[PDB]
């Protein structure tokens, strides 16, 4: 019934009806929209299927586009009621996903709601279509994944690897190190870049101060290496 | 002599010494600091020795680290003058460059002038050392590489493809498609993704309204494709 977890709803509350149903993966509720869910929710052999088809959406699932995103969203509460509230373009969430088949990241724009929201929760702009389901959140700040916005994906079978950088320290594919003397005798002696479907490439996100995306092939030779902004909230709870 | 070409020097001109060393290419003009001068200005035979010490700017060679960037900057007009600019973080150029190792990209902030200054022109602080060096421009909006604002780099040796876009076409690797359905059955026949030293990835930038970053393999399999902001002005003049 209820996507909200919290029994007393917060915010500007408005009778709006959206469905959903109630699921639960790894001893946490998610919800869904048809077949719309969340890829961190969804075991291998779904994610297996669901890839096939679904448009490419960083941690969402959905065989047909959403509705556009515009200023304003209602999330869903309960089977009535659903919470309004603005969208926040200033305070941006970094998301990542897999889905077997790409490796997504997005910029994602907030909304701040003190109501706890479930997984997949709906959210719809003013004609009601869904334009967006919930993934992840931090503190009070969840992100609402769309196609607007930085971001981009990784065409890979793996998941991503998700670090944490240290002051002043190198970085270079998988590794770390001390002063460009260690890293360049490091990446000399490496084998010449190489990819293949028994090599998959493997996405980095390396959070902190100077954050970057890496990928970085199962040589251990770089692919891409990319600075992205110390704005961004990259320490997110997925739901 | 003069690293700006026009007599009558416009601006905040104050008294700074700044050395440089004029040199040509191609019939044109730019300027040096001792070793460091930009990619877009050296031979093949040039880049395949700068490339193996520079650090990593766009469109610039270095073998030391520049001095820090902060809000202001003197630009180098003649042996005995230079003028005092504000940097601003809010209009960025999008540089690309390659030096047959990497590829580069940036989203460079930039500074107004009325001056004309050559490619390689230096820039220096309240301290007298160098920032950068002059690189690209657009109106009288000249980009200042550094190691700010988002980007990254490809490891390859191919150079940069720059493309524009066309309103209702989709984009996958090389290619341009008119409907969802074409692009994905293009995608489907491609051997699988491979990579190699006789097989190195191709950089593309495609220009418009919704632009993108897209790295190819030789076969044309993606390896990514990203989403940059259409605010970025990527029409810009390598001095």
């Amino acid at each position: 019934k209820s996507t909200a977890l919290n029994e007393k709803y917060y915010g500007l509350v408005e009778n709006v009806t959206i469905p959903a149903s109630l699921h639960e993966y790894n001893g946490k509720p998610y919800s869904k929209v048809g077949n719309a869910m969340p890829i961190h929710c969804a075991t291998q052999e779904e994610k297996e299927l669901l890839s096939r088809t679904t448009h490419h959406y960083c941690d969402l699932f959905t065989d047909k586009l959403f509705a556009p995103l515009e200023e304003l969203v209602f999330v869903r509460l309960d089977e009535n009621k659903a919470e309004k509230v603005f969208l926040n373009r200033h305070k941006r969430l970094f998301l990542t996903s897999s889905d077997g088949v790409v490796a997504s990241w997005r910029c994602a724009p907030t909304l701040e709601s003190l109501n706890k929201f479930m997984a997949g929760t709906p959210l719809v702009g003013r004609d009601g279509r869904v334009v967006s389901l919930l993934t992840a959140k931090h503190g009070n700040h969840y992100a609402v994944s769309h196609l607007e916005g930085d971001g981009g994906y990784f065409e890979t079978s793996k998941p991503w690897e998700i670090k944490d950088m240290e002051d002043g320290r190198l970085y270079y594919g998988n590794k770390s190190f001390n002063s460009r003397d260690e890293l360049r005798a490091y990446i000399q002696n490496l084998p010449p870049l190489e990819v293949d479907s028994s090599a998959p490439p493997q996405p980095i996100l390396l959070r902190g101060k100077n954050p970057r995306i890496i990928l970085v092939a199962e040589n251990g030779r770089q692919i891409s290496h990319q600075y992205i902004s110390s704005n961004l909230i990259t320490d997110v709870e997925y739901l």
